[PDB]
């Protein structure tokens, strides 16, 4: 049937860009060394390594379960992000402005 070539080539799709993200997520930690702390990079690239094993090892999920973990990946690399960009990769002016403390 064609429902399951639609929902087939879904997957890789999805699998294959979800891999790139997480790539995209180690290789954005490649210049944030002085940016980021030793903690939030590893919690970051560890759970992008994660995501790369869980791929190889769960490639029998649905492209919604590769959303999902899509979607959590992108949450907990969310703040990370964040801080980083609000220091020296979101365009401010002078540089990120500090949230005071």
């Amino acid at each position: 049937s064609k429902e399951e070539d639609e929902k087939e080539s879904q997957r890789i799709a999805s699998k294959n860009q979800l891999e790139s993200i997480a790539y995209s997520l180690k290789n954005t930690i490649s210049e944030a060394g002085d940016k980021l702390e030793q903690a939030d990079k590893d919690t970051v690239t560890k759970k992008a390594e994660e995501t790369i094993s869980w791929l190889d090892s769960n490639t029998t999920a649905s492209k919604e379960e590769f959303d999902d973990k899509l979607k959590e990946l992108q949450d907990i690399a969310n703040p990370i992000m964040s801080k980083l960009y609000q220091a020296g990769g979101a365009p401010g002016g002078a540089a990120g402005g500090a949230p005071g403390g």
